[PDB]
DNA sequence: GAATCATAAC
């Protein structure tokens, strides 16, 4: 009943179910950082990155491989650049993959944590993370991300450095 | 005046 339990009772109600498969549900980001934001929850669920051990590896590259059919399956005319990855640190239950295209246009982005959030290494690619349960078994997150979060703001498709969220988003339409 | 930061949510 918590707050942070709402991806489970999401992804069990079928009307916020986009897609779904016998290891795998999709659902939309309730609160979409850009125009396409999706997460990707397996059925059983997984406590944490910490807890990822070698048994996840196929579970983990089935949750990549679904997440880039539903960018195919929707976002086929959007013609936007994607992102597969995880937060470091989440705050709800249940590890779940992101699936957000880097426009980073939506009224939900309104703050420097929600855009580090996806723009620092505390966004860990779905690649990266495969890899390391493929060689070590084990997921390593490397220590300080809470400051990661307060990095000044910087366009992730130019590098430059804007003050504040307004302006940033005002860049942003020269990325169109 | 606008935007951000720090803190709480019973
Ligand atoms: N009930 C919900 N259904 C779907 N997405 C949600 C829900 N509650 C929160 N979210 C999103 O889930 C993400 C949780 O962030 P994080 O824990 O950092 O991975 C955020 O991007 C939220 O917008
Ligand atoms: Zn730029």
């Amino acid at each position: 009943g918590h707050w942070s339990q709402g991806l489970k009772i999401s992804m069990q109600d079928p009307k916020m179910q986009v897609y779904k498969d016998e290891q795998v549900v999709v659902i939309k980001d309730k609160y979409p950082k850009a125009h396409y934001h999706w997460l990707v929850l397996p059925w059983t669920s997984i406590s944490s990155l910490k807890a990822v051990a070698r048994e996840h590896l196929e579970l983990l590259k089935h949750m990549h491989t679904v997440g880039e059919k539903v960018i195919v399956d929707f976002a086929g005319s959007s013609k936007l650049r994607f992102r597969l990855g995880y937060h470091a640190i989440p705050s709800m239950s249940h590890v779940h993959l992101h699936v957000i295209s880097q426009d980073f246009d939506s009224p939900c982005l309104k703050n420097k944590k929600h855009w580090n959030s996806f723009n620092t290494e505390y966004f860990l690619e779905s690649q990266a993370v495969i890899e390391m349960v493929q060689e070590a078994g084990r997921v390593t997150v490397r220590d300080g991300m809470p400051e990661l979060l307060k990095l000044p703001l910087r366009c992730h498709e130019c590098q430059q450095l804007l003050p504040s969220i307004p302006q940033l988003k005002e860049h942003l339409r020269k990325h169109w």
